[PDB]
């Protein structure tokens, strides 16, 4: 029901797959869905698929939801949580209202959806969602209608993980399509974050923010009785101080794992009442919402309540889960409680029903994969090698690490270590760091003009920097998970620190999960996922058969990850070994 393929990266990555997965593609009705993460991804697909459209035919749409898509609910409402349903009940009153005769009800619905200027730049030009969402603005013509109008005249659909992955909103989306879930093929974009994908998608949490917006919800609509002497207001300042009273209590340094009936067992005794009694005032706060939704739909608002999704949030977290999830608890943010997934095999199960195509790049060995993903399919190294005398794997004992978060002493030789590789090599560099505090630590330690990236981010200075990266100088400093993942510049890597999951309860959590499941928790929840995270740093630095690069990792114990990586050197010299590396590389 599956493929993995294995391509070394870069600039063939989806024209390979296309290569490989003509295989069926349209002589058994099938339908070409692409999956992909972030909207960044999205376009390195697209910019592919434009190429090939001059080959041969190939008619594509990318796809997205309202919550993406619609424009008209940005500037009617503004709400901070929303989802598909609550834009859904509001679309339809607004097309009704058009439909009607008021067409200003929403002036982005009109014959533009079906023109053919607006389906022949959809086709003819293929752009991303966002470019599409750019062109409706300007146009006066709403994308997602124009997306779903589109749609059943398209062989090609390009969409995120979270829209099909969720259950609701893809049957909505096949019964337009026409296809069903047999008549379909899958491409998994960058699949090696499909364990992850699955994690995020399948968790939630409750935030004591999500409380307070509710609350001031349940002020707007009332604030009604939902008891005789319990209101909607009162419940709330029941469940908040719950939360409030256990990361008090229960945390210290950061996040806990607790057991999901604690919350409960937390709500029972401060308020001196059973289950029975507290199940049944989350339904009539769930019945509440239900008032509000109809109450803002019948204004011609965005129907979404907070006491509607704070009330069915809370029942699933005190309800299900006990095996294949964890009980988080959290001071970050006001304080949270999370159901977080550690198995995404279930929620990821849903696409075998589909065939599948798993494209990375970036997953060596497949065991760890198909029994996380829970995908039992064949796996190829479908990809024209690389030279391995292009490239350089090393790490470094020097930076010795006893502790993982401590040790000025051993701060100081990961600054000289550093500061030594850059002004001898004198290439273009970016220093991914662990965590933010260590970036922080070693910028201050070290004395040479680099570029940082610290938190923010915002699309608009990622540029500037990336502007002058480019074009010249060198250096970057770049915590590994921040957004500098996401993209001939390139040449060199130093990873200041092996790139650990951190700390984490839910970390933790999959360990112990890998440990009664496999007794192996390190190799699944810490090295595999770490060997991948390394793996694709190497992948972007060297994406073509002609293209050479560095990667160096001062760690003592980076030695684990050789059978992860089989061309990795270790070096007691890391700046004159790479230098030396780079002028055989000059010769060709
Ligand atoms: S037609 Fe209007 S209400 Fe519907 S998704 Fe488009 S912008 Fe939103
Ligand atoms: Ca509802």
């Amino acid at each position: 029901y599956g493929v993995a393929l294995e391509s070394p990266t870069g600039s063939g990555k989806t024209i390979m797959a296309l290569k490989s997965a003509l295989q069926y593609s349209s002589e058994r009705k099938l339908k070409v869905l692409y999956l992909v993460r972030t909207n960044s991804q999205e376009e390195q697909v697209i910019k592919e698929l434009r190429s090939l459209s001059s080959t041969m035919k190939i008619r594509a749409i990318p796809m997205q939801g309202r919550v993406n898509m619609c424009i008209l609910y940005r500037m009617v409402d503004d709400l901070h949580e929303i989802n598909a349903e609550s834009l859904a009940k509001f679309c339809n009153m607004k097309k009704r209202e058009v439909m009607a005769g008021n067409e200003a009800a929403c002036p982005y619905f009109n014959f533009k959806i079906r023109s053919d200027e607006t389906k022949r730049f959809l086709f003819d030009e293929l752009p991303t969602a966002e470019e599409f969402y750019d062109y409706g603005e300007r146009n006066n013509v709403c994308p997602y209608e124009s997306m779903k109008a589109a749609l059943p005249d398209a062989d090609i659909v390009i969409a995120p993980y979270a829209y099909f992955l969720n259950r609701s909103v893809a049957e909505k989306f096949l019964s337009h399509w026409g296809v069903s879930r047999n008549q379909i093929v899958i491409i998994l974009d960058e699949a090696h974050n499909l364990p992850d994908i699955g994690r995020s998608i399948g968790s939630f949490r409750i935030s004591v923010e999500s409380l307070n917006r509710a609350d001031r919800e349940a002020q707007a609509y009332g604030d009604p009785e939902l008891s005789q002497k319990i209101h909607v207001s009162d419940l709330i300042e029941m469940i908040r101080s719950a939360l409030q009273s256990m990361v008090s209590e229960r945390c210290g340094k950061g996040d806990v794992r607790i057991r999901f009936q604690e919350f409960m067992e937390y709500m029972r005794i401060m308020n001196k009442r059973s289950e029975r009694e507290i199940r049944s005032l989350l339904n009539y706060l769930y019945l509440f919402g239900e008032y509000v939704e109809n109450e803002k739909e019948k204004v011609g608002k965005v129907p979404f309540s907070y006491c509607s999704s704070v009330a069915s949030r809370i029942i699933a977290f005190s309800d299900q889960d006990e095996e294949k999830y964890a009980a988080i608890l959290s001071p970050e943010d006001g304080g949270y409680m999370q159901a977080a997934c550690l198995d995404p095999s279930g929620i990821l199960e849903v696409l075998k029903e589909s065939k599948t195509i798993h494209m990375s790049g970036t997953l060596d060995p497949f065991d760890f994969y198909s029994d996380i993903t829970g995908f039992e399919i064949p796996f190829k190294k479908i990809g024209e090698i690389f030279p391995p005398e292009n490239r350089y794997i090393a790490y470094y004992d020097g930076v010795s690490s006893k502790y993982d978060t401590l040790d000025e002493k051993e701060l100081d030789r990961m600054a000289t270590v550093i500061e030594d590789i850059i002004l001898k090599v004198k290439k273009n560099t970016i220093v991914y760091f662990p965590s933010y505090s260590l970036m922080d630590r070693v910028e201050n330690r070290v004395s040479f003009e680099h570029m940082k990236e610290y938190r923010g981010i915002d699309q608009k200075e990622l540029y500037s920097m990336l502007k002058k990266f480019r074009r010249d100088h060198g250096t970057i400093f770049a915590v590994s998970g921040g957004r500098l993942s996401e993209g001939n510049e390139l040449e060199m890597i130093i990873l200041a620190g092996l790139p650990f999951p951190r700390p984490d309860a839910i970390n933790r959590s999959l360990f112990d999960y890998y440990e009664r499941k496999y007794g192996k928790g390190w190799e699944y929840s810490v090295v595999y996922p770490t060997a991948i995270k390394i793996r694709q740093e190497i992948g972007r630095l060297i994406r073509s058969a002609e293209d050479t690069g560095a990667c160096v990792i001062l760690d003592k114990r980076a030695g684990q990850f050789r059978k992860f990586i089989p061309d990795m050197k270790k070096t007691s010299d890391p700046a004159s070994d790479i230098y030396n590396f780079f002028i055989s590389a000059q010769a060709r």
